[PDB]
Parts: structure tokens; C-alpha cells; sequence
């Protein structure tokens, strides 16, 4: 009755098959990678318009 | 005369080309990942019918 | 005015978009992997003809 078992159990038959654990691990990994990358971007895009201009980029670099 | 050189040497010409080392490293990696994942599954599937029901899943989690 | 911002800024509009940072990180990663692999090959291919014969392969292995 936890959303996690249901999230992994994609065809909803009450059983987590191997393919499902595998698809899950894959997408969980993909998501953590997206989140770290976005967070890094947003962190460089100091003013938040959604693009990094040469200035934001300049600050970001150096002794970093 | 070791099975390993022959395993990497896929077109069998006595020479391991770069593509072959590369294909080999790729598939070796893929296999270690499958094996760890399967072992983890089999380890959760406490009764071995090949699917994880909410119970096996429940035990598995917690302070894990 | 650094080649790096221009290298990431693929469509050249002065702005590094997210897709571009992402494509960049991907290809940077791909390249480091190629370079390490090639260096390892070249390191096994002791005489440099571009293929590893059973002999070069033999030396390479052991207590390695
Ligand atoms: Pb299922
Ligand atoms: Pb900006
Ligand atoms: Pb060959
Ligand atoms: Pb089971
Ligand atoms: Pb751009
Ligand atoms: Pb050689």
C-alpha cells in the first residue's frame, strides 16, 4: 500500500518483475543525473532567465 | 591459446583490434551490472518464484 | 571571448542553453573515456602496428 511498490510495479499486477526493477533503477538514475545537472545550471544562471551569458559563465570559472 | 584472447578477438584473425577491445570492455561492464542487479533481485525475492510481492518488498525496506 | 564558451554555445547565439550544457557534459565524458581507452590500448600494443597480438597481450597480463 506504499506508492513506491506501485511506482515500480508498472503493469500493476501486484508483482514487481525483474524488468520492472531494472527499468526503475534506470529511470531513478536518469533522474538523479538530471537533477544534479539542472541544479548546477540554475546555479550558474545567476539571474534566472534560463540561459547562461558570458558573464555568469565568467564568474563561475577561475579558482572556481 | 587462452580463451580470453579468443573471446576478445571476435573476428578471429589473431589480432585484437581497438573496436574489439572497446566492444569487450562495453559488454564486460554490461554483464557485471546485470549480475549485480540479478543478485539483488534474487536477494529480495526471498521465496524464488521470480517476482517480488509486497511482502518480500516490505521486509527488504526499513533500516534496510 | 574564450573558445570554451563558444565551444559549449553550439548554435552561436551568445547564450549557453541547458540542452547545450547537457550535450557538452555528455561529449566531454565520452571523450575522456575514449582517451583513457586508447591510451590503455596503445599501452598494450607495445610495438605500435595498431593491433594486439597474443604476445603483447600475454605480457600485459599476470600479476599485470
Ligand atoms: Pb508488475
Ligand atoms: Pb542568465
Ligand atoms: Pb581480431
Ligand atoms: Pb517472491
Ligand atoms: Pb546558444
Ligand atoms: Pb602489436
Amino acid at each position: 500500500a506504499e506508492a513506491l511498490f506501485k511506482e515500480i510495479d508498472v503493469n500493476g499486477d501486484g508483482a514487481v518483475s525483474y524488468e520492472e526493477v531494472k527499468a526503475f533503477v534506470s529511470k531513478k538514475r536518469a533522474i538523479k543525473n538530471e537533477q544534479l545537472l539542472q541544479l548546477i545550471f540554475k546555479s550558474i544562471d545567476a539571474d534566472g532567465n534560463g540561459e547562461i551569458d558570458q558573464n555568469e559563465f565568467a564568474k563561475f570559472y577561475g579558482s572556481i
